[PDB]
């Protein structure tokens, strides 16, 4: 049954709630990204409304094949009506069209979900500075201070700087990247402007990118493996034996492979510095594990919050244990009384 911190009161309004079946007096479903556990329901027999962002959209219509008359796209940074209510879509800083949703209640009462986003200070000067937040519901993934890592142009450079070495001393060297949903584009695409090579990948894999606006991506990408010396696995296949195998379905093209798995965080972020990471070698293939989040840090995520100042939060990630609902009240209750509101 449809948990509380997916309802939205005062609206027959739900944010990515469709695993319940037909959810007792909800008028339009809000997604906020194209991720698997958020739109865990959607197919083609959906008739219900839905609202997202244009791209959103794309991958509803194309990969779901939901029908043309239940997606509602919205543009972001904009103030539309749906169902007689204001809302205002902002961009979440997370994956490809991934939004954050604010609701303008009949009663005065102002409300935003975050859906997943990592907090950045451009977004307080968004129309978010405008006025007064009462609510928040909160992607805290990684709400506890241990969870540190470096931005993402800090492992972007990390990256670029280890390819290009690399391929530059072994011209017969080969760059694999692992996939397995929407979101991280930026390492693969980097990697490839680096070596003048286009990406490499599947059709699904094609189709899916096709989706999402990027501009020139016909210059960027390709189903052509062969031409192309960044190659787009999934990430299953990124261990010793998936690549080995990957290696022999080349041709005698490469000798080696260099490899990048597009990690959250991990414990090894308590103790090294992203210059100082190493990969795990064995023989010819070497695989890097880098550090890039789409989710707040937990001091991005204190500043915005001790920012926005709102009156109540709802979390929406780790609810599950008591320990951890304990533990991020202990932490909202120190944001709130440090910075005074
Ligand atoms: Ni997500």
């Amino acid at each position: 049954t449809c948990p509380f911190y997916k309802k939205i009161p005062g609206t027959g309004f739900t944010v990515d709630a469709f695993q319940y079946g037909v959810v007792e007096g909800c008028t339009a479903y809000f997604l906020t990204h194209f991720h698997s556990d958020h739109y865990a329901g959607l197919s083609k027999h959906f008739t219900f409304p839905v609202y997202c962002s244009e791209i959103t959209g794309n991958l509803l219509k194309n990969k779901l094949h939901v029908q043309e008359q239940y997606i509602h796209p919205l543009p972001l940074d904009t103030e539309c009506i749906v169902n007689g209510v204001k809302v205002v879509l902002l961009d979440a800083n997370h994956c490809p069209g991934a939004v954050m949703i604010l609701f303008y209640l009949p009663n005065g009462t102002v409300i935003l979900h975050t859906g997943d986003f990592r907090a950045d200070p451009s977004m307080e000067r968004s129309l978010l500075a405008d006025q007064k937040v009462h609510m928040l519901y909160l992607d805290t993934t990684y709400c506890s201070p241990e969870y540190t890592f470096p931005s993402q142009q800090e492992v972007i450079r990390f990256a670029i700087n280890t390819a290009f070495e690399a391929v530059t001393l072994n011209p017969h060297a080969l760059v694999v990247c692992g996939t397995y949903s929407i979101g991280k584009e930026k390492v693969f695409l980097a990697i490839a402007d680096v070596l003048g090579s286009k990406v490499g990948m599947s059709q699904e894999k094609y189709k899916t990118l096709q989706c999402l606006n990027i501009p020139e991506i016909n210059s960027l990408i390709t189903t052509d493996m062969c031409s192309s010396l960044v190659h787009l696995l999934p990430m299953m296949q990124i261990n010793f034996k998936g690549l080995q195998s990957h290696l022999k379905k080349c041709g005698g093209k490469y000798n080696q492979i260099l490899a990048f798995r597009p990690t959250g965080w991990t414990h090894s972020n308590k103790f090294t510095r992203i210059a100082d990471v190493i990969p795990q070698t064995k023989g010819n293939i070497s695989i890097y594990g880098i550090p890039y989040s789409e989710h707040s840090s937990y001091l991005e995520m204190k500043r915005f919050v001790q920012w926005l100042k709102p009156q109540k939060i709802i979390p929406t990630v780790n609810v599950g244990t008591w320990k951890s609902r304990s533990t991020m009240e202990k932490y909202f209750r120190e944001w709130k009384l440090e910075a005074g509101y």
